[PDB]
């Protein structure tokens, strides 16, 4: 509940400030965007810092944080750590809308989006285990494990259908800029977990680990819907000729 | 756990009644239903009865109940107060089958009934969370606002694209009338929500907030699918031409 | 948390041994699998062991494990019992992953894949709140009455349009064989819950009743993936032209 280390509040207070800035610079820019297409990718790209304004509310105000024992063999073992979780529960909502965006964007099958939200949704479900598991080490790193194998999956469709039909969609080079964006920045997060204070406790601080997590909030999501929302403003006519 | 309040009790088996007569009535009114648009919109039209009874019997139950104490400033900091959190959690559920069967009565684009349905889980998530907060009244109210703003951009798709799909998919006449019934009857949970107990608590009586929320189920849920499973029986050609 | 039962943990040994081997046969079996349909359907598969996998470690570490007291009524009321509640939370992701596979192979409508996904969901979590209700025996098996409804919605799918749908996409033969195991083998697990000591407690050995949502599991998801994916693999044409 309480909170009493600058470095970590500042780490959540800086986000819901960038997050509210992002939803008035987006709905702005928004403002002349044609109907169909344009304006449904705008909609999506919009609750990206939605959600992320919610999660960081959910840390501040404690409602999504908890202690949690580490169990025998951790760096911290027998020692109770401060386990921000509620970022990986949104996340469960968040990335399935980046997700959204992105597909939209690409117009790819139906089939394929729902294969890949639902891979990611394992993704964020099975990390969550893996921070709240306490029982045994091997518990925690074996649900990190499955967490990285439902990435793979998410990771899968943005190398193969869903580049090609970017290409036939005609948005082949706005897909493969976010595409780099995605992928370096995502495998930033299972980085930042496994050097933090759950995984293997390289880096012991928790305000440290917070703001790594919230510089990659940062450009995986107001950056990258900012670059993501400019391009559809100033390529109408390709994304709604989909 | 205990109940002993008839107005707070009546307020719950009312609507497990109701529901069931829906649900009998429904079932029915499907007995001579078509093939394919027509008899998919009457099933998630029966299960808007279906996730409705569930919700009250978790609130019977007490499984969905549970008390919370209000944060300094609430009108009641420093009490307890009952919260049917079920309620929220379970609009999760059955608003996005609302919106679903109105998306498919309209025929709207498979991407943007997506993105409504991911803005309105958040509408419901980031309510319950304001429900659940205890640590200070401004996140309560914070989380208030953002569920405000994904409840806005729900709204946004009735008043554009998804009239203009109903538009040529024949249906713009019986989706105009539902949709008056949607945005006048979904305004009405966050005037209770605000007026009642967990809010400002004008009105401290549980049972007369839970009374609120019933009667307003009764429209928004089981009036609002008889009037839409009504229509689709007498206008199968329509529909299934779609 | 402890626990001194060889039955009961083998029971959940075995099926992270044998997902783990149905992963690596089916990442095997799609090594030449065209682009398209088929490679869509065997990544949808490939993850119904990896979320089986997750449930049984959540199982195994005791996360998703408890202890619920039985109420009046019921024929160990007054006693704790164990709760695999995991197994209820996890196939509100397995399930769903089934249909999807089943779905994109009979190429149905996007509009009823949704609608049986969300009365799959309602079938899971009513599930769950039927194993977790204990005010009251007459609510846990309101729940379990109202789950069985969901239930038909979806069999409701398996025996018409989606049959219908699998004859116009040329995968009549295959659905027909996959819509028995799905029926017959779906139909254990009510059996198991109400037989079951959290059911009627006919089999009051917790470790038992494990070994037989357990041996369902081999069949309904690992048996039925292969063979699934077996016939994908050896008729791409016919899915592919979809
Ligand atoms: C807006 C937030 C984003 C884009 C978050 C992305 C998170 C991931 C790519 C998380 C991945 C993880 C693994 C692959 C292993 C287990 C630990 C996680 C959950 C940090
Ligand atoms: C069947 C139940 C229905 C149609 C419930 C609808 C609920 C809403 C439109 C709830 C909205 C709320 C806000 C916009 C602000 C925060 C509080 C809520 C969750 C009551
Ligand atoms: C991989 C696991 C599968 C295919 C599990 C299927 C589970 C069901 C068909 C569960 C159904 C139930 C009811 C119809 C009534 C309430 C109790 C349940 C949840 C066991
Ligand atoms: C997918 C990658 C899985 C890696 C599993 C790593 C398991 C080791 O676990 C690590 O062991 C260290 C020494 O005992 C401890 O100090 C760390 O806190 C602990 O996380
Ligand atoms: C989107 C609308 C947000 C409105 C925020 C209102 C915050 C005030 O909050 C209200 O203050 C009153 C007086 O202190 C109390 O009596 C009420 O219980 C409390 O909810
Ligand atoms: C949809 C089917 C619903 C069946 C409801 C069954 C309710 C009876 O419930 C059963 O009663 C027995 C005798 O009292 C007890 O021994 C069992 O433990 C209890 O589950
Ligand atoms: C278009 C489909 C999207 C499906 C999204 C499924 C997962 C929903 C996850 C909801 C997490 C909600 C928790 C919010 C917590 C908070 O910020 O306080
Ligand atoms: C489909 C969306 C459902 C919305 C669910 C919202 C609430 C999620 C609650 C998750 C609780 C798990 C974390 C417990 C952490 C702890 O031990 O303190
Ligand atoms: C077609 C996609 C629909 C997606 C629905 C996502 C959110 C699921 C919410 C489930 C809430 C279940 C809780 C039920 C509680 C109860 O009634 O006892
Ligand atoms: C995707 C669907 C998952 C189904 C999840 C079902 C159970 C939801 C449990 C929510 C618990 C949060 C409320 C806690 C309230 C309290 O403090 O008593
Ligand atoms: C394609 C859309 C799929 C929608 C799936 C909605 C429901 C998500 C359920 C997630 C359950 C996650 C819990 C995992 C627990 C564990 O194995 O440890
Ligand atoms: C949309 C996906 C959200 C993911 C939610 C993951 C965590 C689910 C937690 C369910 C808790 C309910 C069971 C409580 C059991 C008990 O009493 O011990
Ligand atoms: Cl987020
Ligand atoms: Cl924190
Ligand atoms: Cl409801
Ligand atoms: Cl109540
Ligand atoms: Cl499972
Ligand atoms: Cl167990």
């Amino acid at each position: 509940a309480v909170r009493e280390n600058a470095l970590l509040s500042s780490s959540l207070w800086v986000n819901v400030a960038l997050a509210g800035i992002a939803i008035l610079v987006f709905v702005y820019m928004g403002r002349t965007i044609r109907p169909g297409r344009p304006r449904l990718i705008w909609g999506a790209t919009l609750m990206i810092p939605l959600v992320s304004i919610s999660s960081y509310l959910g840390l501040l105000s404690g409602l999504t944080v908890g202690m949690i024992e580490m169990p025998a063999g951790h760096a911290l073992a027998g020692e109770m750590v401060r386990s921000q979780w509620g970022r990986y529960l949104t996340w469960a909502l968040s990335t399935p809308m980046i997700l959204l965006a992105l597909g939209l964007l690409a117009d790819v099958d139906l089939g394929s989006l729902f294969t890949v939200i639902a891979a990611d949704i394992g993704m964020c479900v099975t990390g969550l285990a893996a921070a709240m598991t306490t029982s045994a080490l091997l518990f925690r790193w074996a649900f990190y494990a499955i967490s990285c194998a439902f990435f793979v999956v998410v990771l899968s469709a943005l190398v193969t259908d869903w580049a090609a039909s970017a290409s036939s969609a005609g948005t082949a080079e706005i897909f493969d800029t976010l595409r780099v964006l995605v992928v370096v920045l995502w495998l930033g997060y299972p980085i930042v977990w496994a050097v933090g204070v759950e995984g293997l406790a390289l880096v012991q601080s928790v305000g440290a680990t917070s703001w790594a997590y919230s510089v990659l909030d940062v450009f995986a999501k107001y950056v990258f819907a900012f670059i993501l929302l400019r391009w559809v403003a100033n390529n109408e006519r390709t994304v709604a000729v989909a």
